[PDB]
DNA sequence: AACTGGTAGAGATTTTTCTTAGC
DNA sequence: GCTAAGAAAAATCTCTACCA
DNA sequence: AACTGGTAGAGATTTTTCTTAGC
DNA sequence: GCTAAGAAAAATCTCTACCA
């Protein structure tokens, strides 16, 4: 256990490792590798979209763009006022999370009804990808054209093949595959924030050997069923559960 | 005796129709002989067996119904295993719009199996013609029995609250439809892990991902076969892949089915 | 020969009382009884009957099957 | 149903006398009305 | 062979045997929510 | 401040009764 | 003659639809 | 021959956590 | 310093209406 720490260590201080590969590799929890990687000096978005308009056959065509994976959501609107963004933008807001838009300066994107679906949608918005996603979206519609009697039909066609048909990259994965990794992801890393703040919310007042009296009150990191990994003085150290008192502190 | 007994017995249900306990108490006949003239007679025999089944959970089953609020035509579609929910204001109950909606939500996510109702839309020439090129199989309920799509169903419930909760803060009702969608899918949790229906839905299609390609790394270098003797009569199948040796059984693929067989009637050769 | 037949007679029974059964089924849009029809199929949850040269699927929730002794 | 069944194994036992074990196999109705049939005749006793 | 095709096929295979002794409780570290007969609760997380 | 769901049947599971073979 | 296995017949327990 | 009720909230009961007095 | 009573806060279990 405490050779795992020490392992984890030595090999952080060579190599710099994520805490996902520390835990796997020297078999410790996570909250202790990620207090590894928190404590280091040299180690201190899946949330972003990017929007615009294109021109097709004389209609008009909307392309939102998720920016770390490459993924496209496409409508065909009616018009280009400022309603018809809007009411795509909160279509997309509410079946993805989104949190920043990336757009240029057009008319219909700086207009008083994006503005409201931004403020009660809580996103945040930013003037100035999408032009290779624009080419890229035209090819396979000119590709596929023969096969639909409407250009609404060939438009969602091209999305499907473009979104789970058409494969690259380094492992060879499609669009989908990544944007569901990416905000697993990070998933992953709320969930376990939530849980290493609400540990250390605690106080441990520990004993060492041969002797009576309490030491410092080092903090808890990592309660188990019969050891207890403490940080006091800038060091890790595991003390068993005979030696040691926990209790709630109060420190806001 | 009591065979007049029977015979009179079976005169008194032929005009008054008892249950089975009036005429084994008034005529003193076996009960197993009531329960019997009972259950020859036509005009009784109105009566289901009290049960529920269990639907269909795979994680790639999608659900969709139509339902109306203020005039409008509003179409729901449900991801079964997770709860997430999209929906959109159709401007006609036709084939051609649900076609579209179908379109795009097999363009945005992975679908495979269809579950609907016997409605006019729903069995149509062009939902069809999607479903073909979009390879989706796509299977209808017992004709007016809404319990073969459940889920559904109580989305509609669910949906219809939450738009009455937040009616005041919009002004025509398609955006008071995304305002629902959006405060179901992220801002509700409480469940199967705590999650909300989109954490869950993430969850669910990552893992199944994540699962098959670690099996098939594990599987592509294994050895180990497993001759194994089962069945009403002692024979011996032939070339079984062992998959996981355990404390107190093995667990082994013959034909691809998994069977769980114990130690005692197997044997494992390197 | 003679103990053929009583073979033969052996097996049509065990046969002929294996799956005879007769189904009362509730369906349509008023929903109403009718009358006996024949088992195909019992799974978990439906059954698939057969009434006057017409299949039909029914749940088990709307259906009475009546056995033998 | 067993009904016909049990006007079948009473014209039987009418002729022949039978026991109850071989009416309750043959004519395929429950063990309590074949002793019934076998108590009921003046000849025969159930055993 | 040559030598070349010999140092990947070595290398490959001694990577193939450590790591299956790693993905198999790789893959037992997912949890599984099930449905008995005949009742309508979803039983504990079992182990995959 | 003084009001309110219930009835009966279809199967499943547990218990009692009845015949017969073995020691 | 006494005892126990096996199966038949009866008793109990849970669950469902319909009543404007 | 290959079909099927479910979702989420209001209380009641059981369990875990936290402070303080007594020996 | 150690132990137990008491109460607060959290977790589990049973039951209901509505969905054309
Ligand atoms: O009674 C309905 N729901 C309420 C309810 C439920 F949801 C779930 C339950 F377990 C019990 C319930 F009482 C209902 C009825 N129908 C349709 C529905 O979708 C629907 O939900 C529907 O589409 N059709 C089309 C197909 C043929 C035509 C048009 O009649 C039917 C009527
Ligand atoms: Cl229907
Ligand atoms: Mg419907
Ligand atoms: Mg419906
Ligand atoms: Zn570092
Ligand atoms: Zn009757
Ligand atoms: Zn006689």
């Amino acid at each position: 256990f405490l050779d795992g720490i020490e392992k984890a260590q030595e090999e952080h201080e060579k190599y710099h490792n994520n805490w996902r590969a520390m835990a796997e590799d020297f078999q410790i929890p996570q909250v202790v590798a990620k207090e590894i990687v928190a404590q280091c000096p040299k180690c201190q978005s899946p949330k972003t979209w990017q929007m615009d308009c294109t021109h097709l056959e004389g209609k008009v065509i909307i392309v939102a763009v998720h920016v770390a994976s490459g993924y496209i959501e496409a409508e065909v609107l009616p018009a280009e006022t400022g309603k018809e963004t809007a009411h795509f933008l909160l279509k997309l807001a509410a079946r993805w999370p989104v949190k920043h838009l990336h757009t240029d300066n057009g008319d219909n994107f700086t207009s008083s009804a994006v503005q409201a679906v931004c403020w009660w949608a809580q996103i945040e918005h930013t003037f100035s990808v999408v032009e290779s996603m624009n080419h890229q979206l035209k090819t396979i519609i000119t590709q596929i054209r023969d096969q639909a009697e409407k250009i609404e039909t060939a438009v969602q066609m091209a999305v499907l093949i473009h979104n789970f048909k058409r494969k690259g990259g380094i492992g060879g994965y499609s669009a989908g595959e990544r944007i569901i990794d990416i905000i697993a992801s990070d998933l992953q890393t709320t969930k376990l924030q939530n849980q290493i703040s609400k540990i250390q919310n605690f106080r441990v007042y520990f004993r060492e050997g041969r002797d009576q009296q309490w030491k410092g009150p080092a903090t808890l990191i990592w309660k188990g069923e019969g050891a207890v990994v403490i940080q006091d003085g800038q060091d890790l150290k595991v003390v068993p559960r005979r030696k040691c008192k926990i209790i709630k502190d109060y420190g806001r």
